[PDB]
């Protein structure tokens, strides 16, 4: 293996570094992982199948224009070059290397090809039809969209597209799962919290969240417990972005924000799958989860789980590391089939008012087929009233003492609808015993004489027992 000569190859610090505070690529690219045999796809504007940076890994079969429906995802040309950013986060991916243009994409030998799906009425079936793009070649879909950042919505998939998902994750790739990388969001001038996009909070969606150059949390990120890791991505104006190819056959210096780091974390995971390609989608996120690095991300909220790992709602369980993720996939044994079981809490409603402590021991499905030992992900389902939405924070402790943010206080959502059962998520559980006390708490973050009802809380833990 030989270091890419590409001529911004040196700018893409992020794989280029030598100072240690990079996605150790070239670690991975060193044993022999490319993403040869991969494939792909950016669920976005469209993408640019003649940039000469991409058109020696383009992968039609990957591709689609759901907005004009027809095959060819070609973006659309306007004064202001809207339509760049899936050209952008094609080539984090996939962009070629050694030709003398651009940079280089973390996986640059995987295919790639993109979805032509933001730029017109992006209805659930359109939302749909592109997450269920031709799901036994696509193995891993990367997308950053969802509902406004504006800190005040709580929206997630309709229906055809919670369908789209589940067929992906259970049929998709010959039954292993289709692997959908998600951007965390960009709300965070707007004080968003992102367990409230129900993409990213999905259990389905590999989440992913930034980190600047000096490891600091950029002014655009959400803090959630959903989140499960973190590449890097633009910060201030003496911190370096993301390089990359742009549209009109162009490379930029100056791509930016939550949508860069979720192509950059599908990179990794290709060189991930073709270290092993018998990997579910499940398995995919233990790595994860077991590789990430908390070293050098700077955040006041780092705390240790029941199983000794660090974790933050900035960051999940830190910034990706390549090298690492492609030696533990080479011998790593399919985890065992996935459990759920479902505990509804609550013998009565209660009133919320200023604070609210639910306490419940459980015993996870102790005797069943669905018991569980050691959790995955973890929902508390809620259904609530409240008059001011945004002045509630919500938290869920697991009976090792893991104390999960389901949402933080969000100043402008005045929204009197309150939550319908919302499956708020959290990964920091993973691998702990969920038997014993869990511990709900809800309060009134402001000093406004609020009221409301907690009508139906569902405990629901995924998980295995081995
Ligand atoms: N939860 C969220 N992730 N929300 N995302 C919101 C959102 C809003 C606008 C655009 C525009 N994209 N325009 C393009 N790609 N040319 C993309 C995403
Ligand atoms: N369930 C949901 N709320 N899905 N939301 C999907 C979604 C939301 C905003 C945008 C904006 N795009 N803006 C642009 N293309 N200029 C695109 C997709
Ligand atoms: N803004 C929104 N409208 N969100 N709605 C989301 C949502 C998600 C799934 C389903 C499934 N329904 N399945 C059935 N009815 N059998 C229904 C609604
Ligand atoms: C993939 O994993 C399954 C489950 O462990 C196993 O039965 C199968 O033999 C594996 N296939 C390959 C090609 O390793
Ligand atoms: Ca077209
Ligand atoms: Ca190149
Ligand atoms: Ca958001
Ligand atoms: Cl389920
Ligand atoms: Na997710
Ligand atoms: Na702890």
């Amino acid at each position: 293996y030989q270091e890419p000569t590409d001529p911004k190859f040196p700018q893409q610090w992020y794989l280029s570094g030598v100072t240690q505070r990079d996605l150790n690529v070239k670690a991975a690219w060193a044993q022999g992982y490319t993403g040869h045999g991969i494939v792909v796809s950016i669920l976005d504007d469209g993408i640019e199948k003649n940039h000469p940076d991409l058109a020696g890994n383009y992968d039609p079969g990957a591709s689609f224009d759901v907005n004009d429906q027809d095959p060819d995802p070609q973006p659309r040309y306007t004064q202001m070059n809207d339509n760049r950013h899936g050209t952008r986060c094609a080539g984090e991916v996939a962009a070629v290397a050694n030709n003398g243009v651009c940079g280089v994409g973390v996986a640059y030998n995987a295919r790639i090809g993109g979805v032509r799906m933001l730029d017109g009425e992006v209805t659930d079936a359109v939302e749909a039809r592109s997450l269920g793009l031709n799901p036994n070649h696509i193995h891993i879909y990367s997308a950053s969209w969802g509902p406004e950042d504006d800190g005040k919505t709580v929206d997630g998939p309709a229906r055809l597209a919670e369908e789209a998902f589940f067929r992906g994750v259970s049929q998709g790739r010959g039954g292993l799962g289709s692997i959908f990388v998600w951007a965390s969001g960009n709300g965070g001038r707007e004080h968003d919290s992102c367990n409230c996009d129900g993409y990213t909070n999905s259990i389905y969606t590999l989440s992913i969240s930034s980190a600047t150059q000096f490891g600091n949390v950029p002014w655009y990120s959400e803090a959630c417990s959903s989140t499960l890791a973190t590449t890097y991505s633009s910060g201030n104006q003496n911190e370096k972005q993301i390089v990359t190819t742009d549209l009109r056959q162009k490379c930029t210096e100056s791509h930016t924000g939550t949508s860069a780091s979720a192509p950059l974390a599908a990179g990794i995971i290709a060189l991930t799958l073709e270290a092993n390609k018998n990997l579910t989608w499940r398995d995919m996120q233990h790595l994860v989860v077991q590789t990430s690095k908390p070293a050098h991300l700077n955040a006041n909220d780092w705390a240790t789980n029941g199983v000794g790992r660090k974790v933050s709602h900035s960051y999940g369980y830190g910034l990706l590391d390549a090298g690492a993720m492609v030696a533990l996939a080479q011998n790593w044994t399919t985890v065992a089939p996935q459990r759920k079981c479902i505990i509804d809490i609550l013998t009565e409603p209660k009133d919320i008012g200023k604070r609210l402590e639910v306490r419940k021991t459980v015993t996870a499905c102790l005797g069943e087929p669905n018991h569980i030992t050691r959790l995955e992900h973890a929902q508390a389902r809620l259904t609530l009233s409240y008059n001011r939405r945004g002045d509630l924070a919500i938290h869920l402790v697991s009976p090792m003492g893991t104390r999960s943010t389901l949402l933080a206080a969000r100043p402008h959502d005045y929204s009197a609808d309150g939550f319908n059962d919302w499956a708020f998520m959290t990964t920091h559980s993973w691998d702990e015993d969920p038997s014993g006390e869990w511990v709900l708490e809800i309060e009134n973050t402001s000093e406004a004489n609020n009221y409301g009802t907690l009508t139906k809380f569902t405990l629901v833990l995924y998980g295995t027992a081995s």
